[PDB]
């Protein structure tokens, strides 16, 4: 259902039900839509509007479908009403085809969440951080709406949302359906060497590694001026590119389209035994109507 | 057959087997399925179907392959059915033509390795050296991106 | 963000405000205070970019 | 062929998409610390936008 919207879903549905009831109303003042329907004698006067009310559904359906019905409409003016209408069908059905096409070789895979302020909705996905670490520091401390609704489900849950160290949430992401909440320069070392790992959204916090020295020492500031020379030079930046990029994955390179299974149409099945059953419950409808009618 | 998985050629098989034999149903079943073939002759106790058993698996067939049949339902609930079946086969034919449009459209758009930087991404590719060769020194010494990656 | 700087509050070499200073803005820091002064500064108008 | 190009196509989301595409003009401030970090710069993604 996916490459046309449900607004054109509808629309081409009311399309399908205004046509064929136009069809219905220029049937019947034109006189040349009045043949003689009794072909093997000459000129008995009988006549006949074959497009009823069900027929012109039948044939809008018929027509929507590419087969056609058996009407083919015969005077001037359901003749123009049935080849727009014709034309009207293959600009949608060419249509379909060649946006299914896209589809199935030009794949957009879009997360449901985006950002923490999706987390904060999402219930389905759940949270979880390190055991009284620093970022579950962070949140407990908080005073912003998003982080305090993102706090109180964190604080009122347990063991199923609270990790006790990184490692193992790791594999809880892995495993289940779940959202772990760490430092960040640790995922960029855990994504790039583990590829169906990704990071959403941002930096939430904002902190920075220092060297550490004694308090009071002669090595605080000329280590400073020491760690501004790498970076200007850009050496401190090469060092992060060798230390935390790995294999590289590539699957960016669009695969085989990965033959339609069950998992991929699969809803047309349903959709075909939803108008089996609703077509024996008018069968046996319209069966009464006429046992009613012959009684 | 590559563009649907064989399950779905199954399960279209089975359709067509089944929709065909509950159309058969539905046009004995039905009263305004029995017509009357002379409108040239408005006689009574010639009234008759043309859905046979055989009948209905034509209709089905001939509706698969996007071409119809001469049979066209008369009766309303026969309708329901062949106007679910027709959604059915859209469906099928263009999602069978937008697959094999799509088989089509990688294998052309893909290209085997042509250049080093080619051959330096896709880490699928085992490369290879003479161990202690002039090769693989130049490598250490290289600074040419694309070349310390392959050193890495 | 391709390179990375840092706005720092400017004190003559040797002084001992550069350390007070240190330990003052780390302190806004975890009260979160200088988030919702740059969400105070920068957020503006409605600006209807939700599109 | 008009629906898998323009799927297919994406607008620039990094420097290096920026790098290539030489129909897009670049910009930078005059005597900046900007255009100075290109000169200093030793990444093969930015000399050539430094170029
Ligand atoms: C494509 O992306 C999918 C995301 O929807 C992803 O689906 C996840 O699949 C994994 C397994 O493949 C599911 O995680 C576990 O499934 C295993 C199955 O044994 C279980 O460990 C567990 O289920 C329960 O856990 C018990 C032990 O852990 C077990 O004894 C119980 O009987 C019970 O089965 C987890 O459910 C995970 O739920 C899926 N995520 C979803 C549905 O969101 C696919 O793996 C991925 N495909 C590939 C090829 O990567
Ligand atoms: C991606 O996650 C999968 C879990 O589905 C990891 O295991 C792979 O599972 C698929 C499906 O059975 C198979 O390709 C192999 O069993 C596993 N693939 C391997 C080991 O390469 C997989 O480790 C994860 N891969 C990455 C790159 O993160
Ligand atoms: O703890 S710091 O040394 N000083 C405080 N912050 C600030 C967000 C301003 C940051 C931000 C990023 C860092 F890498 C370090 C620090
Ligand atoms: O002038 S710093 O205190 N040290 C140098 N850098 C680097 C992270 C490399 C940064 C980066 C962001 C800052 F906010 C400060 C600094
Ligand atoms: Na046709």
């Amino acid at each position: 259902l996916n490459p046309l919207s449900p607004d054109i879903w509808m629309y081409v549905l009311l399309a399908c039900l205004g046509v064929s009831c136009v069809l219905f109303v220029i049937a019947r003042f034109s006189p040349y839509e009045w043949y003689n329907p009794h072909p093997c004698n000459p000129d008995s006067d009988v006549v006949e509007n074959n497009f009823t009310l069900l027929n012109s559904f039948w044939f809008g359906v018929g027509a929507l479908m590419q087969q056609g019905s058996e009407l083919m409409p015969k005077a001037l003016s359901t003749r123009i009403v049935g080849g727009i209408w014709w034309f009207f069908t293959l600009i949608i059905i060419s249509s379909y085809t060649a946006n299914l096409a896209a589809f199935l070789t030009v794949e957009r895979m879009e997360s449901p969440i985006d950002s923490a302020d999706d987390l904060a909705k999402q219930t389905k996905i759940e949270y979880g951080a390190v055991e009284d670490g620093a970022t579950m520091t962070f949140f407990k401390k908080s005073k912003i709406s998003t982080y305090d609704k993102m706090w109180a489900f964190m604080s009122s849950r347990r063991q199923s949302v609270l990790v006790k160290s990184n490692e193992e949430g790791i594999q809880r992401v892995l495993t289940s359906d779940y959202a772990f909440l760490m430092e960040s320069t640790t995922i960029e070392f855990v994504t790039q060497r583990n590829c169906n790992l990704t990071q959403i959204g941002g930096l939430i916090d904002s902190k920075g590694y220092g060297v550490g020295t004694p308090m009071g020492s002669p090595y605080r500031d000329k280590i400073t001026i020491a760690i501004l020379q790498l970076q200007e030079e850009g050496k401190l930046h090469m060092m992060k590119e060798k230390w935390w990029r790995g294999n590289g994955c590539p699957e960016e390179e669009s695969k085989e389209a990965s033959a339609l299974g069950v998992q991929n149409i699969g809803g047309i099945f349903i959709v075909l035994a939803a108008g089996l059953v609703l077509s024996v419950f008018v069968a046996v409808g319209e069966f009464l109507y006429k046992s009613k009618k012959n009684a």
